[PDB]
């Protein structure tokens, strides 16, 4: 019986501990990726960097719902954390596509998530989503999009090489 | 038949100037609480600017209902503005519970408005709403929880010396 | 039995009261002076700023007999705030009559308050009502004769582009 | 097949096509009223420049709903762009009204396209359209409808004067 | 029967309006290339922005033409424009040859214009071609022409990895 | 068979990998702890800060171990993380013990790991356990016991205003 809830449906604050526990899940994955990058048989510094990145994103991500659960009267109940789904990686492509998929399904979490308030009448909920959510998704699938054009133009026989030159000239390091 | 007019209901039009009249008329209730806590009997000092900046939140959000009804095409109506509820609002658990029913009381009609925008098609005015109005009550209402939470666990039979030191190291003086 | 209170007549802190109340209702008629002004259909920047400015003059009017009423040991007692005489001001020449007028109610409440502070003997009290209140009065009276005087200049068939040529080159915007 | 694309209606990708040819039409028409009032023949600099930042307004907005369609994973068709309705505009107050006539259809589309995004679910969409388009048609439209009435209030047997005032005392030049 | 009119062939009054179309059917190709480099499956940012670019180049350069013919006491005549000429545009090379062929059309048209002034003795229309256009069109097809050679020089089997390298070390991003 | 490998036992490799998901654990404790002190029915911010903070030491500290497990030669190996032990808390001092007891169940297993170091006679392992991280848990146990200490002095029938006042008093806010 919060003393400040109004208007939060105990199916979103449900909703929101499993999206939180998605994200908590898609960091692990990126902090994953980013080490693995980082290994000395693989060494592309500008991919560890760029998962590394994304990693912190996704705790800023769950941050800012654990934020909101509170401020709406809901409580944080937290879960196991599911390990990630692959212990190496492959190659930049490979890595690039696994990103891409997780991504993907993180939007769709989103969507699903405001189909839900929008079906319980919370524009609170909805206004959030939109504020620190929704456009974020977009612009970085659309950057992860760009990233595989950009290398697959660059496979062939010689992959590796264009591996490295993408590593150099387009990611950051 | 206003020349800019387009997509307003007539009853937002109504709805609208009837949450100005709900503002004003909360504006007018923290009037009265800022200048209670100033009393030389209840000298609160830390309350009283609470309160005082609160009534100054509220007549910010009636001159943004104004100036937005003006942009729709709407036609500003006042009513008379009613006293507040109460001459002496207590001690400061006692008004800090008046203003969170206020709050809640305000946010409804919020709640309330955008629903009738969305019953009514008007994106504009949702995002009126969710840009200026929803959040900034959500942050005030879980303000005002945290502080009755602390006032509550300030009480007990030394409640006066928990409301001093509550004004003295939680409200800014 | 205020511990603070001394040669402060109960008559004074009614007709204190009953002066909030004055200005409350005067800042509110401002408020919608104001707006009226902002309406597409009227559309005079400079006037909407010149009674908006005045709505917070008023305010700073009530803001200061509150404090007084407290420094004094008096206790504030709010009433209804009857709404604006009017829902529409007419034309810049109309509006300002109606300002005028309201001014001139509000001096004659300083003065009687002033009389009756002097009746019981309350130097304070006229000390007060000299320092913040009557000159003001005074000096708004004559700016607002001022601007009547110009507004008649510009009348006659071609009124529409007096009140233009008024409204852009006497008043602030 | 887009990689990227999620969530985003074919349907909604036409009409953004759609909207972006009718962004560009607009965009010409403002080219067209800015340089008629640039000739000698008719000469109101203010009026001119007024037009002019309308044109550029306009090309941003066909250049964020491009950007907009690439990063949802939507492909731009573009067509023929219809000439401006007029060769020649008449005098301010004409051209004012086929502007203000001209933002009342493509606020029209707007809110179209915000009734199909949400038809479709597209929460994204209809953000998209709130953060950047909706209020900026409100605050255009209240400020032509400003411009028209006191262009009307300087009408009359003087109106040529009251033209050149308007252009000399309210545009920017 | 312009008041300002001196030495201004109706012929060369035609060709400006005809040739102002000419760039606005220019500027609207490379708004055309400038996003189609844009989409998530050609994602060459560098070629993007060097045909955004050139968009507002054209741009300027119908402004220009437009501020010459109401200087010249000319008027303005606009016709539809016509759609670009391909919907996708291939490869880099591709892309960079049809602006190419656009570049030498605009610059035939802009030495017919001239040799219609210099047949109609015009030195002022031929100081304006000179100082403004001609030098300007040179140049460019000068460094699109470099681009060419370079992208050529970069071709055969791993033209992907060329046309890559092109974007990251020539291009400007 | 990693290249850069050198007197690295794969025993206190396996033990890295072990410490990594105890940290991420730790840290995961630390997130629930903060966020649950930041819950409008407890509202003490600075014991939300405190372990909030808590939670990005200990992700430095599996961030730094990750990264040092890569420059000798290891292979990072993630497993599932287990969620917190509790889903509330209590009240600061019950969850400053537990926060103690997360704490020395840390530093023991940093001491088992230097001792497995010790035993496989890796100085290099040594050096890194004592330069980033024995000191640190010694410091922050400690620091930890003041605070219980004060706690303790704090608690009795007043334990809540004991509560606040440290919380006001002691912990950053």
């Amino acid at each position: 019986s919060s003393q400040i809830r109004q208007n939060y449906s105990t199916d979103v604050e449900a909703a929101v501990n499993s999206l939180v526990n998605l994200y908590l899940q898609a960091s692990y994955t990126y902090l994953s990726l980013g080490f693995y990058f980082d290994r000395d048989d693989v060494a592309l510094e500008g991919v560890s960097h760029f998962f590394r990145e994304l990693a912190e994103e996704k705790r800023e991500g769950y941050e800012r719902l654990l934020k909101m659960q509170n401020q709406r009267g809901g409580r944080a109940l937290f879960q196991d954390i599911k390990k990630p789904a692959e212990d190496e990686w492959g190659k930049t492509p490979d890595a690039m596509k696994a990103a891409m998929a997780l991504e993907k399904k993180l939007n769709q979490a989103l969507l699903d998530l405001h189909a839900l308030g929008s079906a319980r009448t919370d524009p609170h909920l909805c206004d959030f989503l939109e504020t620190h959510f929704l456009d974020e998704e977009v612009k970085l699938i659309k950057k992860m999009g760009d990233h595989l054009t950009n290398l697959h133009r660059l496979g062939g026989p010689e992959a590796g090489l264009g591996e490295y030159l993408f590593e150099r000239l387009t990611l950051k390091h």
